[PDB]
């Protein structure tokens, strides 16, 4: 019983934590794409200049 | 938030400032044309003399 409760404190649910991981890594790639889009506007400011 | 407010103090609106620039350079050319017209009268004063 004690080791079971220990586990319920400590035991990772690798399923949950890998869904969460997959998610978060994808959020990294996501936000990186958002920068890749964000930085594309000032060039059109140059087009305003010329 | 702070850097945003900084930007709202410092950030040029290149669009606005280029419309303004284009304008003002054209006002230079404008007034220069006005001199180019202004200086053409005294020759007709010579025509009065002869």
């Amino acid at each position: 019983n004690l080791t079971a409760a220990e586990s319920r404190i400590r035991d990772v649910d690798m399923a949950k934590e890998m869904s969460e991981f997959t998610k978060n890594n994808i959020l990294s790639q996501a936000s990186q794409a958002m920068l890749a889009q964000a930085n594309q506007q000032p060039q059109n400011v140059l087009q305003l200049l010329r």
